[PDB]
């Protein structure tokens, strides 16, 4: 089986928050095994509470753990902004497998609207010989973490080499994102402009580059 847990949390900074993590005798209930952990984008896996209520090395004490019955509980306390993530909840069982919860997407609201800065970069003299033409467009410091991308040779739109990485939450909260239009060098040499243009919440960013 898997365990349950609320789908959305959402919460004002400075607050406490519990997300619950129900499950069978066969494993919160029986065992003091339960984990937790904290999915950031573009991050890998964090454990915060383990054991039930034991907190890791660097890991704030705003972080408790709990469980009565079959039910587990991660109490975070005076929510701030790094604590926006999606979290879930392991235990280990009666035996050598484990479960796991269904997640919970955290949400903290004091969230001040903050517009992407767009960086257009040219394919590098070095990627050129290498025949390839990838210009990149570095989306950073944006609130909250979405976008719709758009690129166009010259004015002629284009929707072909187009890749776009999911944004990825900085040390200053807000996310940072790539697009990437994968050209031939024929392609870039040809075409007398470029533009990257993000949408975010209506407002949109446009950078240009030319080749030489
Ligand atoms: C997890 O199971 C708990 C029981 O421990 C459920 O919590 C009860 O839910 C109802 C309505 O949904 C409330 O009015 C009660 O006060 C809760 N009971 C207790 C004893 O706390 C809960 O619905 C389950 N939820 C998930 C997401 O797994």
């Amino acid at each position: 089986s898997a365990l349950t847990q609320p789908a959305s949390v959402s919460g004002s900074p400075g607050q406490s928050i519990t997300i619950s993590c129900n499950g069978t005798s066969n494993d919160v209930g029986g065992y003091e095994s339960v984990s937790w952990y904290q999915q950031h984008p573009g991050k890998a896996p964090k454990v915060v509470i383990y054991d039930v209520s034991k907190r890791p090395s660097g890991v704030s004490n705003r972080f408790s753990g709990s469980k009565s019955g079959n039910t587990a509980s991660l109490t975070i306390s005076g929510l701030q902004a790094e604590d926006e993530g999606d979290y879930y909840c392991k235990s280990l069982t009666s035996t050598r497998r484990r479960v796991f919860g269904t997640g919970t997407k955290l949400t903290v609201l004091g969230q001040p609207k903050a517009a992407p800065s767009v960086t257009l970069f040219p394919p590098s003299s070095e990627e050129l010989q290498a025949n390839k033409a990838t210009l990149v467009c570095l989306i950073s410091d944006f609130y909250p973490g979405a976008v719709t991308v758009a690129w166009k040779a010259d004015s002629s739109p284009v929707k072909a080499g187009v890749e776009t990485t999911t944004p990825s939450k900085q040390s200053n909260n807000k996310y940072a994102a790539s697009s990437y239009l994968s050209l031939t060098p024929e392609q870039w040499k040809s075409h007398k402009s470029y533009s990257c243009q993000v949408t975010h919440e209506g407002s949109t960013v446009e950078k240009t580059v030319a080749p030489t």
